């Protein structure tokens, strides 16, 4: 409470809004005074729906979290505003949305139309998609490190913006955009099997190696411009795919290698699936390499 940094309300003039949650209504906003170098810029800023008594914590927690976790590709937090209400929590705003937005918009069958500023025309190339995979790659070496444990890792979940920087966030599961990403268990629980190992499905057991599963995923979301992943199966059909060791088919866009990352991600045992912080080197290496090699993939 004392180490989350706060606004004045004054400095913060909203323009329209975003998007929308059950927990709050994202708005975009000119924030004043809140940098050196920038005298005005723009930000993101979740009003907080106060309709049930615990989304005041939930707001206090995620303000807290994001006040400590702070690096290159996590989502930039500023403050929070309490003076008055709707209490406002306020962040970098992220320009190309999410990335899984983004993905799917800069797709196969896509021409010159898309494009310009940050991203060339039509369907990505190799080296950009292995940039996109290799700053989520970097933003869960991060939580890694802290032992951070992130639950709903998804492409969804990442933001994108000026210059194609990417941020990993959680959005909580509350856009309806993305539901049947979502399996609802009876009520209110909901869980994003098809990013889920096999021992989260069974078990209920979530760890780092469970988020490298899932970074596996997003590696597969990624290089199929977005595709659901088992978009062919229902829910139930997809949760027992998983559970009876069935694994995502290559796409047609990922070479051999980057392939043979996803698999290292996918081992059965989480013991034997490789660190993030390999993933992320392999990737980088990948990313960072000179057209000559990239080429021969
Ligand atoms: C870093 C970590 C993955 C742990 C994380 C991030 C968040 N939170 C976020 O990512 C909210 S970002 C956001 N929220 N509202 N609007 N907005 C928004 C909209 C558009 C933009 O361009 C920019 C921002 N959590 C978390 C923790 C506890 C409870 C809930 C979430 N954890």
């Amino acid at each position: 409470d004392a180490c989350v940094h706060h606004i004045k309300r004054r400095d913060i003039v909203l323009k329209w809004e975003l998007g929308e949650g059950a927990f709050g209504k994202v708005f975009l906003a000119e924030c004043h005074n809140l940098l050196p170098e920038q005298d005005k810029m723009l930000v993101a800023v979740k009003a907080l729906k106060e309709a049930s008594e615990s989304a005041r914590q939930d707001f206090q927690r995620e303000a807290e979290l994001l006040t400590m976790l702070q690096h290159q590709h996590i989502v930039r937090f500023f403050g929070v505003c309490t003076e008055g209400r709707p209490l406002l929590m306020v962040f970098e705003y992220m320009r190309h949305g999410d990335l899984n937005r983004f993905l799917r918009s800069h797709g196969p069958d896509a021409k010159l139309l898309a494009g310009g500023e940050d991203v060339a025309p039509g369907p990505l190339g190799l080296g950009q998609l292995l940039a996109v995979a290799s700053q989520v790659a970097a933003g869960m070496v991060y939580l890694a490190g802290l032992h951070f444990v992130h639950r709903d890792l998804a492409t969804r979940n990442c933001l994108v913006g000026q210059g194609l920087v990417v941020k990993i966030g959680d959005f909580g599961m509350s856009r309806d955009i993305y539901s049947t990403d979502y399996y609802r268990v009876g009520g209110r629980t909901m869980l994003p099997i098809r990013w889920m190992p096999p021992e989260s499905i069974l078990y209920r057991k979530f760890t780092t190696e469970s988020d490298v599963w899932s970074f596996g995923v997003v590696l597969w979301e990624i290089f199929t411009y977005g595709k659901q992943p088992w978009y062919q199966l229902s829910n139930t059909e997809a949760i027992d795919c998983i559970t009876q060791g069935r694994e995502l088919e290559r796409p047609r866009a990922c070479p051999p290698e980057v392939y043979a990352i996803m698999r290292g991600c996918w081992q059965r045992e989480p013991q034997q699936r490789h660190s993030i912080k390999d993933v992320h080197a392999r990737l980088q290496a990948l990313a960072q390499a000179p057209p000559v090699y990239l080429d021969v993939l």
